[PDB]
């Protein structure tokens, strides 16, 4: 149960965009980078960026 500090704005398909306040499911990375979220609405895949991301 994470959160997106921010809403990245990726350039490329392969990361999805995201915003903040919206719910998202990290999946791996637990150092500070770039880790992969799931989305639980739609289920797409989607790499938040970690400084765009907390954990609660």
């Amino acid at each position: 149960t994470f959160v997106a500090l921010y809403d990245y704005e990726s350039r490329t398909e392969t990361d999805l965009s995201f915003k903040k306040g919206e719910r998202l499911q990290i999946v791996n990375n637990t150092e500070g980078d770039w880790w992969l979220a799931h989305s639980l609405t739609t289920g797409q895949t989607g790499y938040i960026p970690s400084n765009y991301v907390a954990p609660s």
